[PDB]
């Protein structure tokens, strides 16, 4: 499934496949912009089937009706709802148009990767471990970001050789998007990724 949709601000592609003969996807995503500030997340409940949903999609659902609150703010709120569900990996990312800054929380394997066209990238190493209800260190990191930024985030069924490279010499997200699409067709695992190109 991809998603576009663009604004002064920022032009967006979400890529989301469902594992293999799976009918639910394992995986969630939450994006919205407006003119002011963009919020986005990625989560990927453990394992899949039905019930990685079900951890998957109450953190889109949190994301969605905390959108205001900061990142680690809402982070906090997703552990807590991983209290007996099977819990998932995520990533959150804000970002405010007017003052071009970020912030981005994560726990776990899903990854951040912000390519500058000054040949300066954001790269994170993700937090170990997963939002399973259980006490857990969150780190906000916050920046400036360049106008011209690209950057993914996606869950680990997406495996790809050069990421950045792709990002660097891809102009526009449908672009890199294509540019990915040979890593897409497995199914061995849900499968997503958010695409952004910034203004
Ligand atoms: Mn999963
Ligand atoms: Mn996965």
């Amino acid at each position: 499934m991809i998603q576009v949709e663009e604004n002064e601000h920022i032009q967006t592609l979400v890529y989301q496949l469902n594992k293999e003969g799976k009918s639910i996807c394992g995986d969630s995503f939450f994006m919205k912009a407006d003119d002011k500030e963009l919020i986005c997340a990625v989560a990927d409940g453990l394992g899949s089937g039905s019930l990685a949903n079900e951890s998957s999609a109450a953190i889109k659902d949190l994301v969605e009706n905390y959108a205001s609150e900061d990142v680690e703010s809402i982070i906090e709120r997703c552990n807590q709802a991983m209290k007996n569900k099977r819990g998932a990996t995520a990533s959150i990312l804000k970002i405010n148009f007017e003052q071009r800054q970020f912030t981005y929380c994560s726990v776990g394997n899903v990854r951040f990767i912000l390519h500058s066209p000054s040949g300066e990238s954001f790269y994170p190493l993700p937090i170990s471990g997963y939002l399973s209800g259980k006490p857990q260190k969150y780190k906000t990191h916050t920046a400036t970001y360049e106008k011209g930024s690209k950057f993914i985030i996606h869950t680990d069924g997406l495996n790809v050789p050069d990421i950045r490279s792709h990002l660097k010499k891809g102009q526009s997200v449908e672009e890199i998007s294509n540019s990915l699409k040979m890593y897409t067709t497995s199914r061995k695992d849900d499968l997503t990724y958010i695409l952004g190109q910034l203004s």
